[PDB]
């Protein structure tokens, strides 16, 4: 790949966060002969059913409506095999620094806070690993344990769950029992200090000697030892790590000459798919990669944010 707008949770064979693949089909006859008007330029129009029509050229299909979906890109996969798409996830074209670390990174997650704070990958695993060991998670009725922007910016909470993939398979697990552990909490119960273990456990609020009957471990509540008789974000870095906060000129600019005339071309949104406007030219071609579009280009960079 030259260039990867998407990123998707890989069951398996990744067992891991890879690069995506974009398809698109008609929602009516499951084909791939679904011709769009026009292409996808956001997230919304390959996350929101129907959103994007147009001809399925089948003969005898008169289906208008797409349906977007995603595979992972790192081997090939059946003409359906679906990844979920972790569209928080975005490649860091514009060499943006990070919330928490200030290093240029990508990729990079970008939270849907008013100011779409921008994090790298390193970090936002870490942050969740924090927040894990010190039951910093958020809970919300109609989706369970989140985490918001790392800011403290509200209606940040990540609704798409499948980004706490970004764990593996152990920090997702612990993240999984996370709510289950909360009850047991939330009802003066303790959780068992025996590493691999953390079973949880209800008993009586005045005994200082609890017995894990999981792994048979007797421990003192009140320093979770095993049971003795006896007694016991910088405010620029915020600032900076906006997704569309003004930047500096990178090697790739906002004006790019057209492959085949050489005309300067504006980009007015997100599609990388570009026709030049010359009447005499009319080449369509992609952005990022300076050549005629096709296929792969669609596949791997269809739009970017
Ligand atoms: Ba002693
Ligand atoms: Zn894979
Ligand atoms: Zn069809
Ligand atoms: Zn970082
Ligand atoms: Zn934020
Ligand atoms: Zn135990
Ligand atoms: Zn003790
Ligand atoms: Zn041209
Ligand atoms: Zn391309």
């Amino acid at each position: 790949s030259i260039y990867n707008s998407f990123y998707v949770y890989c069951k398996g064979p990744c067992q891991r966060v890879q690069p995506g693949k974009l398809r698109v089909q008609c929602s009516t006859c499951r084909q791939a002969t679904l011709t769009l008007t026009q292409g996808p330029s956001c997230w919304d129009d390959v996350l929101i059913p129907n959103r994007m029509s147009g001809e399925c050229q089948s003969p005898h299909c008169p289906g208008t409506s797409a349906e977007f979906f995603f595979k992972c890109g790192a081997h090939p996969t059946s003409d359906k095999e679906t990844s979920v798409a972790l569209h928080l996830i975005a490649t860091n074209s514009r060499n943006i620094t990070c919330i928490t670390c200030t290093d240029v990174r990508s990729p990079v997650l970008v939270f849907q806070c008013n100011s779409r704070h921008v994090i790298c990958l390193d970090c936002f695993h870490l942050y969740c690993v924090t927040r894990l060991n010190d039951r910093q998670f958020v809970h919300d009725p109609q989706l369970g344990y989140s985490l918001p922007c790392v800011a403290g910016c509200p209606n940040s909470l990540i609704k798409e769950l499948h980004h706490f993939r970004i764990l593996g398979e152990e920090q997702y697990n612990r993240y999984q029992q996370y709510g289950a552990e909360e009850c047991v909490l939330q009802m003066g119960g303790v959780l068992c200090p025996r590493p691999g273990c953390g079973a949880g456990l209800l008993p009586e609020p005045d005994c200082r000697k609890v017995t894990c009957e999981g792994c048979g471990f007797a421990f003192c509540r009140e320093c979770k030892e095993a049971y003795h008789e006896g007694e016991c974000v910088d405010e620029r870095a915020a600032e900076q790590a906006r997704w569309e906060a003004a930047s500096k000129e990178t090697i790739k600019k906002t004006t790019k000459p057209c492959p085949r005339c050489h005309v300067p071309v504006e980009k007015n949104g997100g599609c990388m798919h570009m026709k030049c406007p010359q009447p005499q030219c009319r080449l369509e071609w992609c952005w990022n990669c300076g050549c005629e579009w096709n296929r792969v280009c669609m596949g791997d960079h269809w739009f970017d944010v």
